[PDB]
């Protein structure tokens, strides 16, 4: 069940969070797409892979239903339609699988309603706020990206599914990472991404409910 | 002339405020709602039934259509669309009283624009905090609800009527209710509903032009 | 190229910049239109005439068309659908002209995706802060207008297009003018309206590069 997980941890292909994310993208360089490809085909287990509309996605997705093998949790970046995951979710349907979307694109934004109601198989989003800040010409920093959240988190709890929060880039910045998770938590994101094993007791920490909650 | 109100008191029919509200619903217990509907039923007056997907709320409104009576303002709970508004405006065609639609979760939300166009019986919406933060999953605080509120005002004002804030649950606390009151005023409420008579006077006062202002 | 531009100053058609915007509208008072009118018709320059549903814009416009001179920027008030623009293109088709539409409404907010979509021809839009309060009923200052300003911003970015922010209104008040400025940047405005040439140099140096982003 989706909604317990509190941590998603990014680790590149090549080479306690609550899910792993295996990641075929943006930490991969685009020469080592193949590489990175096959070792991920070799607790619950989520793959990035690449874009639908990249030839590196096209290829991870080939791979996949050859050989086989697949996570409990497809995640799929910028995610701008209901279609995108309709797509997905026909494909996984031949060879349990469940999907994550990305939002990191005003496209995206704009479609949220649509896309967190695109199919049963959809089991969470995740917030992209480096590229949708990019995507807007904006700011990283909260305020900017605070319309996005919020739009974010009610296409989700409209459809039963956790809004997960972007990960926090400084690693170093453990005041910095305590206030954007508590915020993320009151705006109702049941969940985090992270990018080092150092945010994860602080994500899972914040986003776990409460003894006099649980009463 | 509603928009000149700026205190809406609920009062649970069971047993100075610019408009009080004889309420069947939230603060009546479920073994009460008989009492309180004959008792309800016995300077303007306004009375929030039950809601229309409950039993509660058919009885109401076959009571109200029954024994003659009705109130200047008719407040239905949980309005989620213009459906809502416009079925009881056709009920209240037989036997001159005026709508106010609560919008209390994402459903509502979502349709807001076209429930504040509903129809012309539609004299002002009121932000139910509360249950909206509660069905997105986020705090009852400000900002995760800020989205909700200004997508609420700016749906009212483009429909010529004024938008009712939430509540304030800490009776003691009158800073926050200052505040939030504040808030709310410069957001584009022109009202605050309250649940003890204690915040009438404050509500009021904030929401009373100055002499400063009206110079 | 409007990205380029940083600084817009309004004067007024009776009596440094990047874009200069002569006035028709609103700083021009009802008996001055004629007037300001025909001197406008006597380093890029942009021209706001009134509104198109005013006999001030219909005037404006048929002299335009008449004496055979436009302005690069022609800037369209109140814009509040994508046939406005449409509009004022197929006017312009005769007789290299571009298009600004300036946000100040709720209808126009509402709209603002199919607005910043409208034609090849809108270089950019303008956001209305005081008429956008003003129709709202809430207060000019930021967080009332801040999910307005991400709206526009967004709809900006997603058609290729600069958002300008809206003038600040306290010539004296350099402090809040910088504030507002960055705000504006983060968000992700690219330039800045000006409404006396004071804020020009403030709002130049807020919206240039530093080293660091240009390496």
């Amino acid at each position: 069940d989706t909604y317990q997980t509190r941590s998603w941890l990014f680790t590149p292909a090549t080479r306690g969070a609550d899910v792993a994310i295996i990641d075929l993208e943006d930490s991969v360089s685009q020469a080592d797409k193949e590489q990175a490809r096959q070792k991920a085909i070799s607790l619950p287990l989520a793959l990035r892979i690449n874009g639908l509309d990249t030839r590196a996605g096209i290829e991870d997705i080939h791979a996949l239903l050859e050989c086989g093998s697949l996570p409990d949790y497809l995640v799929l970046p910028k995610t701008e339609s209901a279609a995108h995951l309709q797509i997905l979710d026909r494909l996984m349907m031949f060879a349990d699988t469940r999907l994550i979307g990305i939002i990191e694109s005003v496209r995206g934004l704009n479609a949220v309603e649509s896309i967190a109601a695109a199919t049963p198989k959809l089991a969470g989003l995740i917030f992209g706020a480096a590229d949708m800040a990019a995507d807007i010409g904006a700011a990283s920093t909260w305020e900017p990206l605070a319309l996005a959240r919020a739009r974010l988190v009610s296409a989700c709890a409209m459809n039963g599914i956790p809004a997960i929060d972007a990960p926090f880039f400084d690693v170093h910045d453990v005041s910095g990472l305590q206030s954007e998770t508590l915020r993320a938590s009151d705006f109702g994101f049941s969940a985090k991404a992270a990018i080092h094993p150092a945010q994860i007791s602080t994500i899972n920490t914040l986003f776990t409910p409460t003894a006099a909650e649980i009463r």
